[PDB]
């Protein structure tokens, strides 16, 4: 699937240009990458900023949510944006 | 039955404080509540995290497994934990 292909490409790119701590600042409505409980990165969207340790995100390709620290968020590179592949949730 | 009484009390409590999307994050070996195909909540344990939409759980009072999204999982309140009544799988 296009989703599986984007995830392979994105995760290879992230492993090659690992997010730098503090570089990405979450803002409501922005797309980003989020590191899920499995240790893997996923495309996400920031929904609410409660605290630096508590950012509410939506995993745009999988349809679920998580509250996680800023440290587990990074910049979504334009190569893997929703301009390239729309959100795949459902 | 002890099981019947705990389920009633647990479900009444869940209804008073429904799980909030994103609040509970699944991790292997943790207990949680899981919403089965009958629309009812059951005690469960996380066995494997495949993706945000695919969490492998074991229904600890019934002995079956299901793969379900994070949205259908919630925190198991201490009042209904295995410290209160052990896993009842037959």
């Amino acid at each position: 699937t296009q989703f599986q292909k984007l995830m392979e490409n994105m995760r290879n790119d992230i492993a090659s240009h690992p997010p730098v701590e503090g570089s990405y600042a979450p803002r409501r409505g922005e797309f980003c990458i989020a590191k899920f409980v499995d240790g893997e990165w996923y495309r996400a969207r920031v929904e609410k900023v409660e605290s630096p340790a508590k950012i509410h995100v939506f995993y745009i390709d999988y349809g679920n949510r998580e509250v996680l620290p800023s440290t587990r968020l990074g910049t979504l590179s334009p190569a893997f944006s929703t301009r390239v592949l729309p959100a795949q949730a459902t």
